[PDB]
RNA sequence: GAAAGCGAGUCCGAAUAGGGCGGCAUUAGUACGUCGGGCUAGACUCGAAACCAGGUGAGCUAAGCAUGACCAGGUUGAAA
């Protein structure tokens, strides 16, 4: 499976479809505008 | 990180000392080739004494069995 990690900092609206993400990765996509969709 | 796992953080720990990593001030790989070296094969070439497998030999020699052959001449003089 995939994973999102907080390294880049430009801020933009993005909708991510990863299988998991780090605390500061989710709390970075939302703060910049956008949703992170993790399955059931 | 032993792992679960967490993630530019993570591991010991009960939070503060530190290991390893990131940013590093910071630069990049991958495929094929030729060459250096490594590993694995007989591994630069040549050489054992030996160990193991299957077979060949008793026409030599050691013996055994079957059936044949051989021992001039002279001396001594047992029992009965």
């Amino acid at each position: 499976p995939v994973k999102l990690l907080a390294s880049g900092e430009i801020s933009r609206a993005v909708t991510v479809h990863v299988d998991a993400a780090s605390a500061a990765a989710i709390k970075a996509v939302e703060a910049a505008g956008g949703r992170v969709v993790l399955p059931e």
